[PDB]
């Protein structure tokens, strides 16, 4: 697939947003993941002691990690899809160590939207939202790509 130019221009006018606060957004979108589909819990071994959100709210390294998802995520997104490069060594760990099926990255965009909607109530129009989901769908299927790359059915 391929974005307009326009379109990019919206993804990185909220993607904007997000470098704003940073850990407040990545923190909400993990939670958001595990309330939602609390099976995506078990692959996290440091987590999946944490049984209510007001366990997952309180605990500091579920806060840094959102920030290394999030910051990972902003530097693909940044390449307006030149981003072959950055791909690489995410699907290799996601695929090979993680064990991640594409499916649960479906998941992970659907919290992402919902976050966007719940910090930015004014600010994430159908315009955005449309362009935004159109970008996470091209890096799913891009690492889907690349989980084939390497051999594996994601
Ligand atoms: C936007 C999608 C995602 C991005 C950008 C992302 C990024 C990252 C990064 C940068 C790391 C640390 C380095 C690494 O191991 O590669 C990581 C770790 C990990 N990811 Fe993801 N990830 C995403 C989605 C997911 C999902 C949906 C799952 C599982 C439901 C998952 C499971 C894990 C696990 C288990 C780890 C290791 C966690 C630990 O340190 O204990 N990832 N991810």
């Amino acid at each position: 697939m391929v974005l307009s130019e326009g379109e990019w221009q919206l993804v990185l006018h909220v993607w904007a947003k997000v470098e704003a606060d940073v850990a407040g957004h990545g923190q909400d979108i993990l939670i958001r993941l595990f309330k939602s589909h609390p099976e995506t819990l078990e692959k996290f071994d440091r987590f999946k002691h944490l049984k209510t959100e007001a366990e997952m709210k309180a605990s500091e390294d579920l806060k840094k990690h959102g920030v290394t998802v999030l910051t990972a995520l902003g530097a693909i997104l940044k390449k307006k899809g030149h981003h072959e490069a950055e791909l690489k060594p995410l699907a290799q760990s996601h695929a090979t160590k993680h064990k991640i099926p594409i499916k649960y990255l479906e998941f992970i965009s659907e919290a992402i939207i919902h976050v966007l909607h719940s910090r930015h109530p004014g600010n994430f129009g159908a315009d955005a939202q449309g362009a935004m989901n159109k970008a996470l769908e091209l890096f799913r299927k891009d690492i889907a790509a690349k989980y084939k790359e390497l051999g594996y059915q994601g």
